[PDB]
């Protein structure tokens, strides 16, 4: 059925990923030597191409692309529509490779037909703990513990091929050409997520949603005034104030991250982070260019009290396109990011973010129920989307963990 994914190392059936118990790779080691040093063949009309990030006009091309031929909804209602900024933001954090950026353009025009793109990311992606300890009860545990260092991967994110040149077989082309890529600098596995299955996820989680201005949500049909709510005349009027929200934050201490916030945040992030199988290692440098406020794009405030960080929260924006629509054009959505509470319920820090992404004009808060954000669905009015993102490993034999045992935010 999977005429490329059958050739590569990923497992192959949702029962091959229940048995597996240690974390390790699939395939047997290469070495750089052993990988081609050509880019892998394409038809003579197309050219392989690596952007430069730090070009505004190779970053618009990319821009472009995406804006017209990335992630819509199942309806084809809303086309997620990733700024420039943003787009900087997410391609180039610390000690990028430049060669892990892989586009696709047409020889002619120079048309930006393809992309993928890769970025280092240190996980933690050794043997989960509910593998662990039943591999101590069976005398087995250095077999499990063998993975437990942070690897220094790639994290694949933002394939996309033109409306015009879909189904024949690009997709694939562009996966080999990445892998090769990355492959040629000593790095043998990835993560990455998608909406669709594939083989073969290791976790899975639904989307969750927040209504912040439900009037414009029933606008652009993002949101069906639920049949309930036609028990009442004004049924937008209940809706509006359903979904109210304070003005200000109710927790004193709140306050825009700052440079100097920076190894504290570290801190209590690295401490969260590390309860969970899989998740992310930050240096300081990675902290500064994740989390940092950046216009547009990530908004990140700390709880300081008495000269000390004890929790922070982070959300990043992702408007996107809405297709046809009269009265609209955009939908301003903050998504979760990385967050820490110390010293207050979790569901109370969120209740903050809410109320600031609202002030500063979002019209929803979305998530996946990773980390913990469970915990804080039903007080804080989320409700379950349609659709989950499942969470991928090339190379990397992982049992099945629940999304609650997932740390990595994903953009
Ligand atoms: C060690 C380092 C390793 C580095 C690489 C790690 C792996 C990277 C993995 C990539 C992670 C990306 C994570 C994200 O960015 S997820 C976001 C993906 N982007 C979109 O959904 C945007 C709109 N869609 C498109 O642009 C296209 O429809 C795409 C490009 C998705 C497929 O193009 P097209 O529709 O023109 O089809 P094709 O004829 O070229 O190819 C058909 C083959 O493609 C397989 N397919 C379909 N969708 C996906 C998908 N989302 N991930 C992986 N494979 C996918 C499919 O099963 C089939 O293979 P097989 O079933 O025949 O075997
Ligand atoms: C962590 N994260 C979901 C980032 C993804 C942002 N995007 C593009 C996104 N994607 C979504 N999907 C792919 C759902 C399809 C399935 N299965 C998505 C789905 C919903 Br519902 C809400 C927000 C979303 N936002
Ligand atoms: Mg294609």
């Amino acid at each position: 059925a999977h005429a490329f994914w059958s050739t590569q190392p990923v497992p192959q059936t949702e029962d091959e990923t229940e048995k597996i118990v240690f974390a390790g790779p699939m395939d047997e080691p290469k070495t750089v030597a052993d990988i081609p040093e050509e880019p892998y063949p394409i038809a003579s009309t197309f050219e392989w191409w690596t952007p430069n990030m730090e070009a505004a006009d190779d970053i618009h091309a990319i821009y472009e692309l995406l804006r017209d031929n990335y992630v819509e909804d199942d309806d084809s209602m809303f086309r997620f529509n990733y700024s420039e900024e943003f787009l900087q933001w997410a391609l180039c954090p610390p000690n990028y490779i430049p060669d892990w950026h892989v586009a696709v353009r047409r020889k002619a025009d120079k048309k930006l037909l393809a992309f993928i793109a890769g970025v280092p990311v240190t996980l933690r992606m050794g043997t989960p703990k509910y593998m662990k300890v039943k591999a101590q009860e069976k005398g087995e545990g250095e077999e499990a513990a063998k993975y437990d260092e942070p690897r220094h991967i790639c994290e694949i994110n933002f394939l996309c091929v033109h409306k015009q040149l879909r189904e024949k077989r690009l997709a694939p082309i562009l996966i080999k050409e990445a892998t090769r890529r990355v492959n040629r600098t000593n790095v043998w596995q990835a993560v990455y997520t998608a909406g669709v299955l594939l083989p073969t996820p290791y976790a899975s989680g639904q989307y969750f949603h927040r209504s912040l201005n439900p009037e414009k949500l029933v606008e652009i049909r993002f949101s069906g005034i639920p049949a309930q709510y036609q028990k009442f005349q004004n049924p937008m009027a209940m809706l509006k104030r359903n979904y109210q929200l304070p003005s200000a934050p109710k927790n004193s201490g709140l306050r825009e991250m700052k440079p100097s916030d920076v190894p504290q945040v570290r801190r209590i992030l690295m401490n969260y982070l590390d309860s969970f199988d899989v998740g992310p290692v930050f240096s300081d440098a990675e902290i500064s260019h994740y989390l940092l406020p950046r216009d547009g794009v990530v908004f990140t405030y700390v709880v300081e009290n008495d000269k000390k960080v004890t929790d922070f929260f982070s959300f990043y924006r992702i408007p996107s396109t809405v297709i046809g629509n009269s009265n609209y054009n955009l939908l301003n959505a903050a998504y979760v990011h990385y967050y820490a509470a110390t010293s207050i319920p979790l569901h109370q820090l969120i209740l903050d973010l809410l109320i600031v992404a609202h002030s500063r004009g979002f019209d929803v808060c979305n998530m996946v129920e990773i980390l913990d954000n469970r915990s804080f669905v039903e007080q804080l009015k989320f409700g379950a989307g349609d659709g989950h993102l499942r969470y991928y490993f090339y190379n990397w034999a992982y049992p099945k963990i629940k999304p609650s045992q997932v740390a990595l935010v994903m953009l």
